[PDB]
């Protein structure tokens, strides 16, 4: 009779603020918030995946001994479930995107890509999320769009986030209205984290029209502080974090590289004080 | 080229203020808003499917012309699939909650309640929630909180609220420790939607202890001046609604309670201003 | 002995007079009258799925924006899921209709659609009909049936309506013998919505060899005072109602244009009566 | 052209006038008027289902002769499938209603039924119709609804109607106040055809609570004169037809008898003129 | 090339030390480092399901108030599909052990519980464990292990660990050589986490006897000194965390509490270093 239901307190709702996710189930948007820093509405993805149409490339040939040692500092981590199972520790724990397409390669065409793995082996391994390449005006540009569609009817069923990668290939003008036209459409037919290249004019203008997070691809590598001016322009109108490739496990300085690109995403730096992490390592 | 994307402006999410229901995908949230108005937050449910385990009951022996004229002056309609398909015209156009649960009768154990219709079907009739009976402290309550599971299960694959109803047995009171006790656990198993009895002292900490929100229903006949304050009382200290079946089709003026009830609920209506235009019609 | 059952009036049963729609399941036909106002018989659509092939349309660069406060003027919206989740609240309260078909873009070949989501995710979002493109006399017009066929099997396993969007080609000639072989095929496959565009010389005659509902594509965009007058006579030649975008969001005065929209179609007010208070607020 | 749309006439939906039956899909309003003939509204059943729990029974020892003769000359056949499949030839061309409950026996508990074929035989056996029996009242009385509950889920998936039989005990009192809550707890679970006990007062408020077609029980053998009396006062009553099976393959005159049946039913004659007709035969 | 293999280097599986889980699937391993801690091996798991059976227990009327702020300091989250929807914040970023039995309550027997929601669900909302109670030497045991050997069941299909909790009655005077029976059942029958109370003699034989994770659960409320005495000597003798209920929400300082708990949990803290972990607030 002394104890306090505390009538006095009127219950309110707290607000879930992940750009565009805010009408979804619970579970959906749990797995949101392992990627995307509940603090920060950003992340910094370790994309380590390009061996799923590539094989060893430089610096992904050895996963175990050069990539390792790199996720702990990762926000999350992205592979395949082959080098996730085989090389990548359970215990390491942190939130995974996983490949879930594939069947192209280097040396026939790029954009003939297929669901790799279902939703029931993505659900199996934990993952946060599941990432296919939606290919807009290339030739297998149909079938593309159709992988996202089967894993977003898959994953509301199960409360599991699809990422789209609006994928670029061989020579192709990436400019704001293609990747507004590609980021639209992945983001349109249900996608809820959008993953797309950088472009000088207009960034701004593919972000504003993407109503759910955007995330940067890396690029190739360029000397290890580069356009961190780039993450830091991204992070500055409207990117919500980068999933970073070569950029990272390529530098020569990989444990020191991403202390540089928290810095840009979530410390809010300046992008030429990002190089006060120095490679003087 | 004349393009707008409003740069200036970041793309805000809107919150769902609906009282423990903040984390639900767009769907069910979707469901719930017909219920329960999305700028009140409450809801006016007509009740009459007493006759599941009743027959016909007084008020309900004709549904097709002495409830018929009720169904348009009501937020949402409560019956069975039966009542629903037979003579509940589909362009009444009113959110219906349908009775799910059944097969006991008043010449029985009244606790002796199964699920009555399949997910199935509720989403074939376009419900907008299920409805169960769950009987604490009774011979067969074991069972009656199983069919919120199960209903909960069932409904969460498809985007269907559960409502359930605290059916209380054999005169064992029927004061607050109790209807917490049966809330909770109810809202705890999983249903999105309470339906209580009012009590006269501490309606405000069963309202307080539920997570979600609390309707209450009207109970045996009352004059409809004292069951005004019922509902004045409930809403005052947080109940988000009511779900009355026989203080509104056995009253003199059904229509006129309609009303009465609306203009207590909504409008925040004291109580007998709300008769003051009881009698005006 | 205080019982009436009134056994002096039998019951009666009270007709469905939605065109075409005189033979379906309660909520099918509670779906459909979410959409058709049961008083009226039609419908003002607000499409906004604009997006899924074209991106950030001009008047859809922002949804979040500018199409949003007009949400509560339409009848009944018009949409994907990707969009509908993001930035349309349901708190809004208004029925969907989704876009279920797509992977099809402006760079490639446009009548190259697949089925864009599942019918498990149209329930799970409480959708009141999904709608996909029919591509007569197109390459993939075979496809497009096809998807309207898988559409209606699902549907009826639910009670979920399908509308057929007529779509035309850069090669077609648009009249009322071409129209009359759209409509009539999805609605003879088993469409009960179909959406097609106005002709100034037969258009009479598409409605007539169409035994469901027809509601209008809005066109490329007008003046308003030509597209009040689109709309008044095709409903003045029997329309269900409008299909409407461009002629409203891109608009520079989208909420008075609705409003002058739904005074045509729903209360016969002739196009340049209802032009009077287009100029309203 | 000279095609003829015949414009000037604007499509009108024919109305289902089948009492509660107005929302239902065409394939299960189709089966339904397999056995209530669309003219009269009313149906003539002929019963020999009884040997699921009672034996070769008096007048049913040889379905194949005593009975055979007499499919002709009804308008819908109830049996089971173990008498469909032996003894009734498929080129009888007349609609049956299939036994879908049983596993009892007259040496044991009569109210103790299970289902007795799944929906997918009922299909299989192309029934218009599949029929349990309800016990309200009795130790069975769970079980019996919940057979109802699992036929009208399943038959809701298929368009096939459900037939309730209000089993009666007994030691337990035939009045108007049980056959009006045994059928009113039937229909309200969604049984969209109700076969009860005729009684001498207030059976017209049996058939006004029930919002569905009621059908009468012959039950047992009365001299013919008296069973056309029961036909008589039921149907002037408000019932919408007969399940008769002893008062007809028990008469020394059962072809006559059925005409006669037939006269009271769909022609509206007198008892004692329906009874002359009886004769002549 | 550009390549470095380090074919002197051979890759070496990084071996998973928690304990007897050194045989599982990467997912299902992944999920356990969430709970168990990988520098550790150790969890402290934040328990307030209790009213799932019990209603408004003092401490959990409110949890969005009182319990809300201790999210912070958790290894992982154990509660209801009820309370985490409603009240408990997807931006909590935490990992959650769901209740996944019920069907109880205090005015009933305790031990009969049953399976309380579906794999599907756990999925849906991204648990990392479901958890169940056993009841070995209670009237309905049988069921409790039933419902845990169909949550692994479902579980191993999936990679969702399963948490057995002891329940006890006060049949029992609840000893070490009864402790060794619940817990060993169910790790045989397959749940790979524990859930058991500490007992004063022999608690060393549960642990060793308990090939799978072991963690104490809270018990009644106890004076925190010893109450830490009780975390300090249960983990100092193989106890691999606690899953700790009533003991926190008890305080007065709950969150400066925890921090006691935290402390001998992962750093082996002494227990009276620990009683005042108070300071200054
Ligand atoms: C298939 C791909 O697109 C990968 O190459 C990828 O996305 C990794 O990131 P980056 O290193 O390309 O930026
Ligand atoms: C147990 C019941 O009676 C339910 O049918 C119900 O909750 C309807 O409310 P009211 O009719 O008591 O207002
Ligand atoms: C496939 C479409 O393009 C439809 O969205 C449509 O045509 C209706 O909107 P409007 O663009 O005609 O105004
Ligand atoms: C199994 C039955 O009892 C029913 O098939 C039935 O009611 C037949 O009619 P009657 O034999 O009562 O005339
Ligand atoms: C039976 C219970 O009460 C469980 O819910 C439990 O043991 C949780 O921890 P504590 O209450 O022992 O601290």
């Amino acid at each position: 009779d002394g104890k306090d239901f505390r009538t006095d307190q009127p219950q309110k709702n707290i607000p879930f603020t992940l750009k565009g996710c805010g009408a979804l189930d619970w579970g959906m948007q749990s797995r949101l918030s392992r990627i995307f820093n509940p603090k920060t509405g950003k992340t910094v993805m370790l994309a380590f995946d390009h061996g799923y149409f590539q094989g060893p490339t430089t610096g992904l040939e050895r996963i175990d001994i050069n990539i390792a040692p790199l996720f702990e500092h990762a926000d999350v981590l992205m592979c395949t479930r082959g080098i996730l199972r085989s090389v990548v520790p359970p215990a390491t724990n942190r939130p995974v995107v996983l490949r879930a397409s594939g069947a192209n390669s280097i040396l026939a065409e790029l954009s003939n890509e297929a669901v790799a793995l279902s939703m029931d082996d993505a659900v199996r391994l934990n993952s946060c999320a599941v990432a296919a390449q939606v290919y807009i005006g290339s030739e297998y540009e149909h079938q593309s769009i159709k992988n996202i569609i089967q894993l977003v009817d898959a994953g509301m069923k199960v409360g599991m986030p699809t990422m789209a990668v609006t994928g670029v290939g061989k020579d192709m003008v990436r400019d704001q209205r293609y990747f507004s036209l590609a980021t639209r459409i992945a983001a349109e037919m249900g996608a809820q984290i959008i993953a797309t290249y950088y472009v000088e004019k207009g960034f701004e203008r593919i972000v504003a029209g993407c109503p759910v997070p955007i995330v940067i691809a890396g690029g190739k590598k360029l000397p290890e502080r580069e356009a961190l001016e780039m993450c830091w322009q991204a992070i500055d109108q409207g990117a919500s974090g980068v999933d970073m490739g070569r950029n990272i496990f390529q530098s020569d300085h990989p444990v020191a590289m991403m202390k540089a690109v928290q810095a840009v995403v979530h410390h809010n730096e300046t992008a030429d004080r990002a190089y006060e992490l120095y490679l003087s390592e």
